[PDB]
């Protein structure tokens, strides 16, 4: 049902199949979008996983209130959402919507923190989040409500901090390749690119090969002790001295959501990863009208009970009035990974046909043999989501040495990896020479650092940055961005 | 810690109870507040076995937005909290947040049904909620924001439906004495109290007797067809003939924390019924002037393993900057329903002492029987729990007959179960009249809490308590959260 081409029509491919797949439904309120179950399915795996780890790691829920009065989030500004009324009524003081918890949360921890035994304190909340956007929505990339975790810790060393910096920029890495299959690059942000309230911003980068643009999947904090000197959050160590708490902060939002569509969907529609699938195997049983005398569903309802002894996810579409052709494409479209074909001849010689969403590869299975084949085959299926997605991946980053590669590369719909010499005056001119010479090219098209990867690729001696010549310090990605 | 008592000032106690065992954070904001840990794991268990539950009955999780237009909310308004503007720039025309998802979901629900193979329709979500309570705000019970699930669902017929209002019911009765421990009374609302868009609605309800009131635990609604024909969701049936649909509601929230509180907890703090406590037994090791340190902690952690493998959630507090009586009253005051205590003669003896918070009583357990012992007892405390509650709760209804008694109950802070007319004037004359000598006498109206599912006998020719018409069922009222 999906008429427009991944490759051509980027964008109303994308419209089109999340709409036919019923994952999202569009709403009068610009920006916003109704998550229907196909999603919201696929965001409860992903939440049930990283909250699982964070649990593992001594992190703990929490919910603090959508509502932060304005003095307290005064202490950015055209994006928040402000309340003033209730009923007719006026409110005493306006009071704004959670863009962020920093300022709902962080009074909270200094009531809390006193001495170095309160300490660390590690706090998360899954919640909602709301931020006027200026620039234009995309459903699960960049929504005026979206669905997020954010968690908040302080510790009394920066070691801690950084040590679980890193442990939570892991999850979010395994949330992206082992959920979404999706392949994502862990960096550093610039010092231009990073979040200004704390000291080194940590990220996992992922890439659209459609347009050629860089995306960030999720944030990881690194914040020192700014934080605490604005919010007084100070304990007590052992020998009497008072210090300020060392504090990260991370977050990850229903874009992952949006990523995983955009990396394994085709001309059909979607593909979703086996692991995040909300039905696995769908059985279709071939009857056409009015003629269905009971053997067929009876032999797919004992196969469903035999696959979900299994802990397999399975549905059996036995609507009426729909050919198995129209339900093998909607099934496709919505992008169930495995399909079960079981008609006569099936019931007539023990066995089931198998179809794989991602290659379209067919197998013929003997019913004993249904559960271990189709679970060998949905690990090939997500590890080959995987591995082909890492090749496009890598086959959209270009090392260039110098300027002159940078618009080229670009036109390519290609991020552009290269030896930068990381001064701020540097990427604030980059950016604007790339945004002129991109309007000027033309028949939101600037430049920027994506990240300082930490898998750098090997730096010669004397490599000089491809910009301002100075001695290039590591490897930089660069390119486009949403 | 706690130094109030509960059958002295019970406001104080309450808000001393929440929070001094870590579970609520006053906020500047009055009506709101911040859930702690303690309280949001507890939140997350009555979470978990609902949200099992209703997948086992095929309701699939969704999330719609938190803004409605004016447009479609205005098809409870001084309620509403409205957005105005972004930045310093007003929006052009103002948008709500969601009190609730009516006017949010059935548009799509109109869209999305067009024949009978799309039926059933079940949808549920959770999410928080704001109003604009009049009302004295107080938490969990009645907040600004709060957490809750709302389920929807369209059948073909009334029976299916039906059918599902109930299963809802009595997973939300399993919710509250099953998890929870605190027994509740499944009725149906009178007239003027049911969800004025639906056309029936079932409730499960509470008593809180230290003021005597009750209190509605969780609500759903056999909405009938109404919805359907104001939001125009109509199916082809199989003779090509177009039907509405026939649409149910139901939600719970936070509310249910509070009345878990309020069910168990004593002089001392909480008491949480072990199937909703994050940790089930403290394990918490006696170091003293350097005795056995390390063989003593080596034991809590092979006692901790030991009892892990039997799915016993287990904490060691071996916290070196507290003192052993500083940990036994925080995870008292914290509600756990068993302490375990190792000291270096209990390393000696074999033996551990377990104390369980509800009743105080102590035992010296051998270290071989201790995972047996402790899953019973900790099955002991959540049955007992149970029945203590349920026991105050029927000790709170009074049998009355005649007006004549009501006030006199009110007063010993009970409920009444009275025969009724079940007419719609009735109700609002009686709620005049309470309130009018409640007020004499110096604490608030009376209004039909349900009326109950499990009728005791009626004999022909009984009158109602209040108009002295024919007495048509048992009507339970009461003071009302
Ligand atoms: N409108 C949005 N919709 C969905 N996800 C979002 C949105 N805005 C941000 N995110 C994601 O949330 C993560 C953490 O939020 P945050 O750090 O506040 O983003 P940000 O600083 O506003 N970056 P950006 O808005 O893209 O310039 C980001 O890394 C994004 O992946
Ligand atoms: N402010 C609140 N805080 C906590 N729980 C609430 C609140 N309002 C309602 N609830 C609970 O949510 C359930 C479903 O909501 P709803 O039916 O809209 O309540 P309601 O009609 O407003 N009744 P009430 O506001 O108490 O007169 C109720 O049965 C209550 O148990
Ligand atoms: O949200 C953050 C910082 C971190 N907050 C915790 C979760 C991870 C996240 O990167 C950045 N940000 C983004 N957008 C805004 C819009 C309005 C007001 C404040 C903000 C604002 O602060
Ligand atoms: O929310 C309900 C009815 C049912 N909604 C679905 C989930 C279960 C719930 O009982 C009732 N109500 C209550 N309060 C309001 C305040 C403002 C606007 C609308 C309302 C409003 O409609
Ligand atoms: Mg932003
Ligand atoms: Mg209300």
């Amino acid at each position: 049902m999906v008429t427009a081409k991944k490759d051509e029509n980027f964008s109303e491919w994308y419209t089109q199949a999340i709409v036919r797949s019923e994952m999202i439904e569009y709403y009068d309120i610009s920006g916003c979008y109704i998550m229907r179950p196909w999603a919201f399915h696929i965001w409860e795996k992903v939440q049930r996983f990283f909250d699982d780890e964070i649990k593992k790691m001594g992190v703990e829920n929490s919910y603090f209130p959508m509502f932060v009065s304005r003095h307290k989030l005064e202490k950015f500004s055209p994006e928040v959402a402000w309340v003033t009324h209730y009923g007719d009524s006026p409110l005493p003081e306006k009071i704004a919507i959670r863009p962020t918890s920093e300022t709902i949360m962080y009074p909270a921890y200094a009531k809390w923190i006193r001495s170095h035994r309160d300490l660390p304190l590690k706090l998360n909340q899954w919640c909602s989040v709301v931020r006027w956007e200026f620039k234009q929505p995309t459903p699960f990339l960049r929504t005026r409500e979206f669905l997020w975790q954010e968690g908040h810790t302080a510790h009394a060393t920066e070691e801690e901090a950084w040590e679980l910096v890193l442990d939570i920029l892991e999850l979010y890495r395994r949330w992206y390749e082992e959920c979404l299959a999706v392949p994502v690059i862990k960096g550093e942000k610039s010092e231009g690119e990073k979040f200004a309230g704390g000291k080194k911003t940590t990220t996992v980068e992922a890439f659209i090969p459609e347009n050629g643009r860089g995306i960030q999947a999720a944030t990881s904090h690194l914040l020192g002790t700014n934080f605490a000197k604005m919010f007084e959050i100070e304990f007590e160590d052992e020998e009497g001295h008072k210090r300020l708490v060392h504090q990260t902060s991370w977050g990850c939002t229903t874009r992952s959501l949006g990523v995983m569509i955009m990396t394994h969907g085709d001309d059909k529609g979607l593909v979703i990863p086996p692991r995040v699938a909300s039905v696995q195997v769908v059985i279709i049983p071939i009857l056409f009208k009015d003629e269905n005398t009971g053997e067929i569903l009876g032999k797919c309802r004992e196969l469903k009970t035999m696959l979900e002894k299994a802990d397999i996810r399975v549905r059996i579409d036995d609507r009426s009035n729909y050919t198995p052709g129209w339900k093998y494409n909607h099934w496709e479209v919505k992008g169930v990974p495995l399909r079960l074909e079981l008609g006569p001849k099936d019931l007539a010689k023990g066995t089931a046909r198998v179809v794989r969403r991602d290659t379209g590869e067919a197998y013929q299975i003997s019913w004993a043999d249904l559960a271990p084949k189709l679970l060998e085959l949905m690990e090939g299926i997500q590890r080959s989501l995987f591995e082909k997605a890492k090749a496009r991946l890598h086959e959209g980053i270009e090392k260039i040495s110098t300027f002159d590669e940078v618009m080229p590369a670009l036109n390519r719909k290609h991020l552009v990896l290269a030896p930068w010499c990381e001064d701020p005056e540097s990427e604030e001119q980059i950016k604007k020479e790339t945004q002129k010479l991109s309007e000027i090219q033309a028949i939101t098209g600037a430049m920027k650092t994506l990240c300082i990867p930490f898998d750098q690729p090997p730096m010669p001696e004397g490599t000089k940055c491809f910009y301002t010549g100075k001695p290039a310090k590591r490897w930089t990605l660069w390119g486009r961005s949403y």
